[PDB]
């Protein structure tokens, strides 16, 4: 009469396993703070206040979105809070308000302490309990009546520019002093329509060949156009070192982007109901635009600072500041494990299964703490549910991944890490990879060899690998999917663009791919041609946010040593800008063929001619081999 499953911490990452075990009718507890998360200090301040950096499509699960999905839109915080509170009380019957503080793993059990002095056994333990974040108090706590103050970060990412994105409209300098960073732009328009950038990344023709997927997907993270429109062109310092990089995998496992509003995008979407989009948590957060203008600079890595003075060296000027922000050591919050009830348990990402399943621990799972590249958690954390809810109730598949797991782990490492040495960015996947390993490992994967029709080859390759594509049919088929991947396709051309941008360089190499990516009127990520024009929308915003918040500043005071600062910061930019003056012509030709064979039988498809030829090879791609499945 043992507890078959507790799952520790509830918040996000846990409802779909939640919602599976409550299918199965598989005995199961929750027990969760009764402090919850960040969310609950953020709500509690009245600070939920921004939006998601992800899609609606990526960041709710396949049981929302089939019931709530009408178009593609970025979710705010506040609305992100709601559905967890909506799914909280869904399940709070099964949830213990209590703090593990211990857990002792033994041969087929575990006993849990808390706090209180409660304990429990449980032969399967799943621990949702997400991350500490060191920046979650400049974000819950930090404050807005700050002005004219300098900020130096020594770490960019989602969270540095979130702060930097409200400190700017109160005329705060930042001052960036980094080893590089990759941004992207959170949209892109084709051919007039936007497209998250999670939707534009087709990670299935990583199996037609690993070349042809790093073409396709790298010009923007390295530096491989001489094009001057192009922020790591126009400001060097953002480059970052990739040296470490060791797979034929791209974009690398450990890769981290900090995604951002493209002011052009922004202005599309809330330029009519400003002040209202502004309250919501639709803010302006383009990095590129701050570079652009000079309100952020970028700094070598080696500046020298004063931690004592409050005071770095650059430009000849020793500079005072207000804060430096170091940036996050961000790890899993987890309790103390002991193995045979004896041995701490040391945890590292790498050294975990899908970093879900720990070795020299029995019927322990981690849910969540593998963080997407691109796109939301909740494609992840849905995969990593339905994995885990399979471990736990089949004792085949328990079986089956556990008899070979140290050898599937060591060849999941070679696949993705090779020889470089751990870092504290392992756990970053992409998301397109992740969900369709995982997929491929449960059985519920698409093959490539039953695709019929160009229609079924668009759908394998270009639609995004979300969740919920997993989510059709088979084992873990949610009520509704058809009905979504119809309003999907019908709202986003069959992802037609997407299949033909891979037909358009299957012949190039990496440069001459580079060069096209930026042959564009607009290319997808950190054109700075597209912002010059944006300077009047810029001071409607700012005015719009300062009236929103209750904001007075005048921007007529002049800080002389910021101008030379940035006038130093800017060099590059004032020689290579003005050197400024294929991939749209290509794409218009190419959607015109396809969307004209879409009913066409792909194996019977005759001997633009040669395009035709390497779509009928999609049926029998030569890099399919995962040996860590196998
Ligand atoms: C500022 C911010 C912005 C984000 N923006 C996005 C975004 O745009 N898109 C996106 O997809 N993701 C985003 N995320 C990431 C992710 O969605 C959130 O971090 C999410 O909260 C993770 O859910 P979780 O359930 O893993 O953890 P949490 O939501 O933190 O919930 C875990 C729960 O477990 C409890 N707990 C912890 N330890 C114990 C213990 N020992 N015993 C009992 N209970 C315990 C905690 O109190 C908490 O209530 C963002 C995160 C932050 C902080
Ligand atoms: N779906 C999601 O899970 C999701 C998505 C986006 C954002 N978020 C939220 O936003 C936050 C984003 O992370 P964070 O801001 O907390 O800190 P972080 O991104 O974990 O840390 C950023 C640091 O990583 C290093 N780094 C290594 N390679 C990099 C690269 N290619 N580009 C940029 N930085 C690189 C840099 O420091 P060094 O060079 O000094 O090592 C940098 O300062 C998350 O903590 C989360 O709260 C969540």
């Amino acid at each position: 009469g043992m507890l078959e499953v507790c799952i520790i911490g509830f918040g996000f990452s846990a409802i779909p396993l939640v919602r599976e075990l409550a299918r199965t009718q598989t005995e199961f507890q929750i027990i969760s703070a009764e402090s919850g998360s960040v969310w609950d200090r953020l709500s509690e301040s009245g600070r939920l206040d921004f939006s998601l950096v992800s899609s609606f499509q990526t960041s709710f699960y396949s049981f929302d979105l089939v019931r709530d999905y009408e178009k593609d839109y970025y979710p705010t915080a506040k609305q992100f809070y709601e559905m967890h509170e909506r799914w909280r009380s869904v399940y709070e019957e099964k949830i213990i308000r209590d703090f593990v503080t211990k857990i002792e793993n033994f041969k087929d059990y575990s006993l849990i302490s808390t706090r209180s002095g409660k304990t429990y056994e449980a032969k399967h333990v799943v621990l949702a309990t997400g991350f500490d974040r060191l920046m979650n108090t400049f974000l819950s706590n930090f404050d807005n009546h700050v002005s004219n103050k300098t900020f130096v970060f020594d770490t960019m990412g989602d969270s540095a520019n979130l702060l930097i994105a409200k400190l700017i409209p109160n005329n705060n300098k930042i001052i960036l002093r980094t080893n590089g960073f990759t941004a992207l732009d959170q949209e892109v328009q084709v051919l007039g329509k936007p497209f998250t950038l999670d939707q534009l990344e087709s990670p299935n023709f990583r199996y037609v060949s690993s070349e042809l997927y790093d073409r396709l997907m790298m010009s923007p993270v390295y530096p491989r156009t001489v094009n001057p429109a192009v922020s790591y062109n126009q400001f060097p310092l953002i480059r970052r070192d990739f040296s470490w990089v060791d797979s034929k995998s791209s974009p690398p496992n450990g890769l981290i982007a900090i995604k951002y509003w493209p002011i052009d995008q922004y202005y599309y979407h809330f330029n009519d109901d400003l002040e209202n989009y502004i309250s919501k948590g639709y803010l302006l957060n383009d990095i590129a635009m701050w570079l652009h203008t000079g309100k952020v600079i970028l700094v070598p890595s080696d500046t020298p600072i004063n931690f004592d003075k409050k005071t770095i060296t650059y430009a000849g000027i020793e500079r005072s500041f207000h804060q430096y922000v170091k940036g996050d050591a961000e790890q899993p919050r987890l309790p103390t494990i002991l193995i045979n009830g004896e041995t701490p348990f040391e945890y590292l990402y790498r050294d975990t299964f899908m970093g879900v399943i720990p070795q020299r621990l029995n019927n322990i799972y981690f849910l969540g703490y593998t963080r997407p590249f691109t796109g939301g958690l909740a494609n992840i954390t849905e995969m990593q549910s339905l994995f885990i809810h399979k471990l736990i109730t089949q004792p085949q598949f328990h079986q089956k991944i556990h008899q070979n797991l140290s050898k599937r782990i060591t060849a999941y490492n070679q696949h993705y890490y090779g020889a470089a040495k751990p870092r504290k960015h392992d756990h970053t996947v992409p998301f397109g990879f992740y969900t369709e390993d995982i997929a491929r490992l449960i059985g519920i994967h698409y093959q490539p060899n039953e695709c019929r029709s160009v229609r079924d080859l668009l759908f394998y390759y270009a639609f995004p690998n979300n969740a919920f594509k997993y989510r059709l049919k088979g084992e873990y088929a949610v009520d509704g999917v058809d009905e979504l991947i119809q309003k999907v396709n019908d709202k986003h051309d069959h992802y037609a663009q997407v299949f033909v941008q891979a037909l358009s360089i299957r012949n190039m190499n990496s440069d001459e791919a580079a060069e096209w990516d930026h042959s564009a009127r607009r290319f997808s990520f950190n054109d700075m041609r597209h912002k010059e024009g944006y300077r009047a929308f810029l001071d409607t915003y700012l005015k719009a946010y300062r009236q929103v918040e209750n904001i007075s500043v005048d921007d007529t005071v002049v800080d002389e040593e910021w101008n030379f600062m940035v006038k130093e910061a800017c060099q590059v930019r004032d020689k290579v800008a003005p050197n400024i003056e294929s991939k749209d012509e290509d794409v218009n030709k190419g959607i015109r063929l396809i969307l004209s064979i879409l009913d066409s039988d792909i194996s019977s498809l005759p001997d633009e001619a040669q395009s035709i030829e390497f779509i009928r090879r999609l049926l029998q791609p030569k890099n399919y081999e995962l040996l860590f499945i196998r």
